[PDB]
């Protein structure tokens, strides 16, 4: 309870415990290569995300089966791919006379949707590829353009594809940048006829899991889960939260999803700024008591972009949203777009360690558990259990074998401050297990009286990676017993 | 104690709670000027500090009038200025043509401390006005470069003067920038010949405050405080934490000192990056404890001074910096040399009121009494003991008569979670006192049957920024009792 | 918290330590006498009780005088007279040939209340002076006799004057004994027309208090209040609860009461003998909670009545009543009636002071003030409060100026680990206080700039128990402030 | 944590919870014989106990096949002999003619070793059995006769066999009475030539405990324990606590002891009387963190012997040793040597049921585990675990296979809110087990693919108990895993 005291002894630098967070991270052209592909995967590179507001699928075809080839080069911790729906946005028409930019300064001008003025729209006009704003919109609401760069209070509803407005702020009006809607009930759906094809494109091509961009409720959920279809029940639904609609909403959402990623970039843009701030520790700790996968993403050291060193608040941010509960940190572009991608990752990482031997396993195993005991799956009683089993004898690991990713993730809920090694025959559970905090997956083949193979293979697998000393103190999990042996 | 269920509740959205947290913020060429300094002022800047590491006497003496213009113009909260010295550091001499900046990609080259070469210096050669590194550097030691940007591998030691050495990484040498010696023992003195004269200078300009650079320590305070001198003895001392000699010591210099402000720039150079995470949170506990004020400080919103809207990460930073239990936030180049001041005073601002309803005032009042409680100086045992008053009637307030901004300062230690109105007749307790976390100070003169008339100040000054409603309920403190009766 | 840790280092032995739980003790023919109730109230005696359910207003006067005689021989302690109500009960006829005592065995005979063998009754049949049980009593029912020391199952109905019944246990009928109804809904009023008189002879005589025998509702105690009359304002009622309808309602009737007295004895003959047990310290705990003073009373040394040792149980039953909360402990014939009152309260006492050295003074401290901080009135919050500030200051003392008896009940209230002194001038107040835990109260008179006065009176007055050693730290109270002075 | 609501919520009333203390009870001439032996067993006794202070092998040998008898009668929950230790006592020598009582008022005589006077002794003279006491005895010492009732101030030391004394109060001096040594350490070996035999005779006649009277150290157990011999491994030590040299020691002997008993008798003469109340709740949490099995004794019900309805005292302390952490509750004379035994056992039982509807199971789960895990033997942390996980889902029971009553005990010391199904092979462990709170001991024969018939002996046992409904949830423990099913 000693929080001051807990404070007051944070004993720092990095010691010998491995980082139990996993490290997402966007790839961009110029990571999209094996060798590469691999100092990112060997400096800590855990997943990797494909972001589908861009590329063709032969833009992305690519980088899976380079991902697929560094595994090949050098196979290390499994790596897993993921796709990450080009929600429903908003594009702005082009500027006539191409790259022209005119400069509202403050001024009361028109936004339409009429694709005739599509590629041709500038100062006195402007296009949106959303035909129905003027139905979701209201005179009044502050519409915004290109990273909230621009402001333009809804003076009035012309027509029905006309809409008066005024720039809330200067700048200059450019061509194709995302319109953000902050307080507006969008209808457009959480997936559109194109997002159907992707997610399609990408069960076909095995990617694990998709954070749908910009969900507004259950059943934009319960949508992307069918749309993924039978061939896709095994891959995983990451929900990403970057709206009012999202978070007005999120406990129902948090429901029947399987993760959720704080979506920080629009949601930012969405909702205030400073807002974020405890909208985002709200969100983590409600995902921890559900039991479902969080991640925290975006702008985490998005300065290590353009420079090798990152800032005192990056730093202090990664570490943060690890203690705040996060399972994974994510990098947009400090690796899809930027010129040091190894030492993001590699100063992630680095922080990732500091940021867990700071935290109080103890207590808030304690408070985890005081939340809803009566009860409990028999699953997650053992998976409390085994946790508090480490606890008393100082265990080093906790093996537990699994294929649904389902005993290893519900341990991960209760923290233990050792780590959680699962031995799986299924090698879609080992990839996408990088998901929950803690997780150090690892293939077994051939194939109760053989479970005891499997239980050395992750004590050997654990002895590799320095985890076990022999005679040193291990729980088991499996059928549902629990186990408790030595080394 | 339901950390999670304080969590799951932190029901955002900044509400109507005055924010408690003083913003602290440097002031460069740009901002220097009464309309400018009010905006900021008016935004939300408490302190105003002045790096003495650039600026002539004429350069400086501007600000501080210009501030007291300010206060002049229109006095709304006291503001105090501060003097920050410019520490022993390291500057580089310049390159040739002037602003030509070569381009090492990972070469040999080496540095020197001649003069010959101070202004004409570059690729082959490098200036360094520590006329001893020769002498306390020693091959194998890393030599850091413009905010540790660069990096070079102490190859060998050339007479007494040179030093060959390789550049450990890329990036163009330019001129005029901070060495920093990571491991090495410097022998500069935290005060310099010069740096005496700095603070004699801001004594006699009536600065408040004094935030010595580079401490090592506790003597090095003993020493800023004889030559602040007797007509100094009512300014603080903040020491700076910047380097591994003032951590793996700051226990003792905690003793002594006033203050502690977690020096991030130089310390993230000085120790690895990711170490400061923990080294952070580390010292503004142990801060809380000693009950001395803490300020975080460097790159809060960075990113803030090219750009209107700040980083997720900087939010989430600025945020977290006050959970940790920071009494004051800063801005370095976001005020002395950003295009934007006035949005980062307002973005800082705005995330402090989150930041402050977001913790957990009982327990965490708990916590602290829970530590040496034996005892505990009568001003303390009062102190803490109106806190809890507050807690159980639900005060709105807690006004506290003082002279030496002790009694309100303990008040402080014991954060309550209403304003902490100090009635004084001092006008310089009034000023420093927002180094103390909630304090909101205000000046009474004239001139304990009276006393009465100094509450009636604090709770009038309190209804005008609408904390006490009448029949209410507040708490006094004076000569050692304690009030607690109603508006 | 360490409960475990708090019980391993229990390190008995009586220590220096004041006892701080008052000694009620009830007073026979044989104890009444000065020098008796002097060698009483030295050992430890502080408020008498007389049980009005025998003696005629001769038999009691002459115990009150008696009292003040001992408070004139020598003052000591302030003493309390106590009035005990002879609440409505069910008194059995008498045996025929005086003493005579007939032995059932479990056989069938048959009560009645004819009165027409009042004097003259036995084996065959019995008397009762409850009129009416013919009414509310019903076949199946299962009367009690002497200390439900004998059942009786309602066989039948005979008439309306007798009853059918069988015993269902052995033992020899006796004359005159108390008549439990367990499960029947009694109609007589908690007090009776000559209780109206036994009161107003109280009044009228000064005694501070009563202890309402047999309170089934709030009403009774509203009709006992105005019974008491104006004059009676000023004294304590304190509720007796031994029946179902006085707990089946405990919360209603705790609201309007001053005290409330677990009146074990016919308690544990109406509901079950086990039951007491928690319906023992769920009382206190509520009374505790409500701040209202409760006593624990009944067979505590019951067998200290015939022998000088008390048993096993005895004594680990006066400490554990403490433990559980209660302010006061009783006596009854072990004073009333016994061989060794003087060893009885000499027993009482050692224990309580090692009771006392048991307590978690801190954490249940915290553990009360964490139920309907809300608030909490401004006497209770300053209550609170200063019991804080010298468990902080490890303060040896509480002055605290009343009238009321108020502000020393509420401190009690907070159970602070060292002698409250209630310095007063009402004389009355200073011998009811002696009814919450842990209040010293003494007299002082003549007559805010002189409170200095009496909070020298009440230092001194401390000083002579050898509670200050000068130099110490004591806090007080008064108009509403708190001191924390030093002595 | 809220113990105040923890208390005011104890819902009194005995419901459907089993009970789980084993009831010990002392066996008379009166109750020796099946019949009574099984109202007794029925009505709750679990454990027989045998006082060797009395009786010869053919008075006690008659007991034990009674029992067994009782058994073979009706078997019920198996039962458990226990020979309890004339332990080194000290018997004064007899009255000259007979029956003389000589009454001493407060004079001098002289307590003498010689025999010459041990028939022939009175007045003038007294004889002891304790040929030492003249050299472990010092003048000023206190010696005590027959139940402390008189009492002897050590004036000097005639020769080394005489002793000039003085009674410190009246009582007529009787034959062969106790005497006690308060403050004396008394060198008399813990066991006698013939308690060497007693012993033998038990293990010899299959008794499974041993309740050692007067241990001092260590030692003394190590003593008992290979006396008992390797026929005797399996019987268990029981400690009985009754001198000053007992608990200024407990902890070192509390370390090789099976068990410990608070014999209060002697321990209360032993010391002063208070003092026990604090030495009682020590010595019982001692016990419970040290794992091993505790005893309350003596008096708990003591007036139940002449009277059938047990006193408040009585009651209010067979529960609260009960709270106390006491793993069993004794019966002596309220057995051995009452009218009414069948009542004894009778409310003991009924109040143990509303003394454990009181536990604060899960926080005392938690304090019990915060106390050396560091550790914690493999049982003690699959012990630890198993209880955790009851509290999760909500279990009802907690099968455990044993032989070693190793793995039931530990779970017992995490003290379960729901019954402790143990199976096993081995009669002895069965019968024993009933010493370890909590454990309902089931006998299975026949004979690690066949425990789940074991489990489903235990299941099914359960169900008899009424303590399973079929899809309820159970947790089992064997070779060392940790099961979890469903009924
Ligand atoms: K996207
Ligand atoms: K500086
Ligand atoms: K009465
Ligand atoms: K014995
Ligand atoms: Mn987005
Ligand atoms: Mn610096
Ligand atoms: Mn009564
Ligand atoms: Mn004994």
């Amino acid at each position: 309870m000693s929080r001051l005291e807990r404070l007051t002894s944070l004993n720092v630098v990095a010691g010998s415990d491995l980082r139990r967070t996993s490290i997402i991270g966007t790839i961009g052209p110029k990571t999209n290569n094996p060798e590469t592909l691999v100092a990112l995967r060997k400096a800590g590179l855990n997943i990797v995300r494909m972001n589908f507001s861009h590329g063709s699928y032969e833009y992305h075809k690519s980088v899976i089966d380079n991902a697929r080839k560094s595994e090949e080069l050098y196979p290390g911790r499994p790596l897993a791919i993921a796709l990450d729906t080009k929600g429903p946005e908003i594009r702005t028409g082009t500027t006539t006379n191409d790259v022209d930019y005119p400069i509202p300064p403050n001024h009361e001008m028109i936004f339409t949707t009429d694709d005739k003025y599509a590629k041709a729209c500038d100062d006195k006009i402007m296009y949106v590829d959303y035909k129905n704003i003027t139905k979701v919109i209201s005179a009044g609401r502050i519409i915004y353009v290109d990273d909230g760069v621009l402001s333009f209070q809804v003076l009035e509803v012309v027509d029905d594809k006309t809409l008066k407005v005024k720039a809330l702020n200067a700048g200059k009006i450019c061509s194709h940048k995302g319109v953000n809607l902050p307080g507006t009930d969008v209808d457009l759906p959480a997936l559109s006829e194109k997002d159907k094809e992707d997610l399609r494109f990408g069960v076909k091509n095995g990617v694990h899991m998709v954070f749908a961009s910009f969900i507004r409720t259950a059943n934009d959920v319960l949508t992307i889960r069918e749309v993924l279809g039978e061939q896709g029940k095994d891959v995983k639904i990451i929900v990403k939260i970057e709206n009012q609609q999202g978070v007005n909403n999120f406990d129902e959402i948090l429901k029947v999803t399987d993760g959720v990623m704080v979506a920080r970039g629009d949601l930012g843009i969405e909702i205030p700024a400073p807002e974020v701030l405890a909208v985002q520790k709200k969100l983590i700790a409600k995902s921890n008591l559900a039991g479902k996968p969080v991640i925290c993403a975006t702008q985490m050291l998005e300065s290590m972009t353009y420079n090798p060193r990152p800032t005192r608040a990056e730093v202090s941010d990664v570490g943060n949203a690890i203690l705040d509960g996060a399972d994974c940190v994510m990098l947009s572009g400090e690796t899809a777009k930027g010129n040091y991608p190894i030492n993001a990752v590699t100063t992630m990482a680095e922080t990732a360690v500091i940021a867990e031997q700071a935290i109080a396993y103890l207590p808030n195993y304690d408070d985890m558990r005081n939340c809803t005991p009566k009860p409990t799956s028999t699953t997650e009683t053992v998976a409390a259990s085994a946790v508090a089993a480490v606890f008393e004898q100082k265990a080093k690991a906790i093996i537990v074998l699994s294929t649904s990713g389902t005993t290893p993730r519900l341990v991960s809920k209760y923290r233990p401050n050792c780590p959680i090694i699962l031995v799986t025959r299924c090698p879609r559970a080992a990839r996408f297990s990088h998901l929950y905090r803690g997780v150090f997956p690892f293939v077994f083949e051939k194939e109760t009286d053989d479970v005891e193979a499997r239980i050395n293979f992750g004590i050997e697998k654990a002895k590799e990676f320095g985890i076990l000393k022999k005679g040193d103190t291990y729980v088991s999990i499996q059928g549902n017993t629990l186990q408790v042996s030595t080394v």
